[PDB]
């Protein structure tokens, strides 16, 4: 029952993806909160992250942010959000369903490890803007 500290955590991994920002010329804007811990398996949640991270290199424009908010609340929660084309309301009700993407990668396992670890996963998109929301449970 390993405690994570998300700030730290997202601290490091935003730093070691910096080399794989530049082909398209992406940024990191940063609203990392402190000392924000979650009881969630260090590298399990580390491994959801990377992927949700390198989705959002893909998907994004080139010369764009990638915004990444971190605060503590009545639960934790962590936003990813980039600028690319607007993924219709159609497809976002669909992207946690097993297999979609063959009719981002990892997304329903994402969904499987999150909601098993006491929280979720959700995705939004509007105006060039996609938007991955998790929530984690505080200790
Ligand atoms: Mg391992």
């Amino acid at each position: 029952t390993e405690t994570t500290d998300l700030s730290l955590m997202l601290e490091q991994l935003t730093f070691e993806f910096l080399p794989l920002l530049e082909e398209k010329n992406l940024n990191w804007q940063l609203n990392l909160q402190k000392n924000v811990l979650a009881t969630v398996d260090t590298e399990k949640i580390a491994r959801v992250f990377d992927n949700l991270i390198r989705n959002a290199i893909n998907y994004s424009y080139p010369d764009s942010p990638l915004l990444l908010e971190l605060v503590e609340s009545d639960s934790i929660h962590i936003r990813l959000t980039n600028r690319g084309k607007t993924i219709p309301e159609e497809m976002i009700g669909r992207l946690f369903e097993p297999f979609y993407r063959m009719d981002g990668l990892g997304l329903p396992i994402a969904k499987e490890i999150l909601l098993a670890s006491g929280g979720d996963i959700s995705a939004e998109s509007k105006d060039e803007t996609i938007i991955f929301n998790v929530r984690l449970p505080k200790p």
